[PDB]
């Protein structure tokens, strides 16, 4: 109903999960969902600071799929650099 605030709780995790891994000192998770989407829907991003962020989809294909042309990839930063990052599920 109302509406609510922004944070990683410690939930469940269905089979339509992954995490990014290797991130630039200096990324979002807008840039995260501005890119993944490469690999099906991706409704969630979250990240850190950095070294890593944490995503939610819509369904296995599109996250199996990640794994497999999703992976391996460079990301964009509001810092003029670029890092590699790896997928996996979660």
């Amino acid at each position: 109903g109302a509406p609510r605030g922004r944070y990683g709780p410690p939930s469940r995790r269905s089979e339509n999960r992954v995490v990014v891994s290797g991130l630039p000192p200096s990324g979002s998770w807008q840039d995260l969902k501005d890119h993944m989407r490469e690999a099906g829907d991706v409704c969630y991003a979250d990240v850190y600071r950095d070294g890593t962020g944490v995503v939610e989809f819509v369904r296995k294909e599109d996250m199996t799929y990640a794994v497999r042309k999703l992976d391996n990839t460079k990301f964009r930063s509001h810092e003029g650099e670029t890092a590699y990052i790896r997928v996996k599920v979660d």
